[PDB]
């Protein structure tokens, strides 16, 4: 199960007990790829006797405070407690010593929203499912762990070579379900809702939800009974599913479990996405 690291006395110990000290000398910083914190490079990490692996590196900018150390590093606190193919893998951190880092898994294809928009169009039915069932595989063992995830969007997912989508958090009303922009109400059923925002996302190919309505117009609307309509060549049952996942009633949203399930029955048949 899950731990919140700020049940914690000292914050530093939940770092020590969940994230593994690297050797920095271990660590090689090869490209800028990012600008909170400090800068994210892409870089290689030396492993005892196997080949290096490819890995992201987040830095902690010199000049920071005791306190601002803390906030970096319960990053790692969180990260490490997971252990799951579509949930990015911390792979550790460097703490004191030497320049204070975050290691993590390096996924090639950064962020899905980017990529989709770069790849606009190029993905079939079959394709765009398996990534949206990879996502929902990483939340139902998040949900399952007790993780509310509380940001979930497709800015949020990476995606590696492969195409495999791993669910991540780079730190949002029209994502947000609306028990939880009201009434601060984030549960595992409102990430739900977040997906089916992530589906429409991941359908529309890096499309903004809502495109240019303001926040407060998105609320309205959503409160009216106004839902998003189905991407250009979205099978209608899987739009049915985003309408699912959009239920005002938290209660009558399926589970990420059932997600799954569904997403594999597309996967299995898929003439059983238009119906
Ligand atoms: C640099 C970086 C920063 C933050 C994260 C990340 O997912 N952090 C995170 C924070 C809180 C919770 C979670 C979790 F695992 F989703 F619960 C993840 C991942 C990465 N990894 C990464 C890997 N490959 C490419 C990039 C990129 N292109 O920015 C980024």
């Amino acid at each position: 199960t899950y731990i919140d690291p700020e049940t914690y006395e000292d914050p530093n110990r939940a770092v020590h007990q969940f994230a593994k000290e690297l050797d920095a000398s271990c660590i090689k910083i090869e490209r800028v790829i990012g600008a909170e914190f400090g800068e994210v490079c892409s870089g290689r990490l030396k492993l005892p006797g196997k080949r290096d692996v490819a890995v992201a590196i987040k830095t902690l900018k010199v000049g920071y405070t005791e306190k601002q150390r803390r906030d970096f590093l319960c990053e790692a606190s969180i990260m490490g407690q997971f252990d799951h193919p579509n949930v990015v893998h911390l792979e550790g951190v460097v703490t004191r010593g030497k320049p204070v880092m975050i290691v993590i898994e390096f996924m090639e294809n950064g962020a899905l929203d980017a990529f989709l928009r770069k790849h606009d169009g190029q993905f079939t039915v079959i394709q765009l499912v398996g990534m949206l069932r990879g996502i929902a595989a990483g939340m139902r063992y998040l949900a399952d762990m007790g993780y509310v995830h509380r940001d979930l969007a497709a800015r949020n997912i990476l995606v590696n070579s492969n195409l495999v989508c791993k669910v991540s958090d780079f730190g949002p009303v029209r994502w947000t379900a609306p028990e939880a922009i009201q009434y601060r109400k984030f549960t595992s059923a409102s990430d739900v809702w977040s997906y089916g925002i992530v589906m429409w996302e991941v359908m529309s190919y890096g499309e903004r939800p809502y495109w240019d309505m303001s926040n407060q117009d998105v609320i309205k609307a959503i409160e009216e009974g106004y839902r998003l309509p189905a991407p250009m060549d979205c099978p209608a049952g899987l739009h049915q599913l985003m309408l699912d996942c959009w239920q005002k009633e938290r209660a009558e949203r399926p589970k990420f479990e059932q997600i799954v399930g569904i997403l594999d029955k597309m996967i299995r048949n898929p003439n059983s996405a238009h119906h």
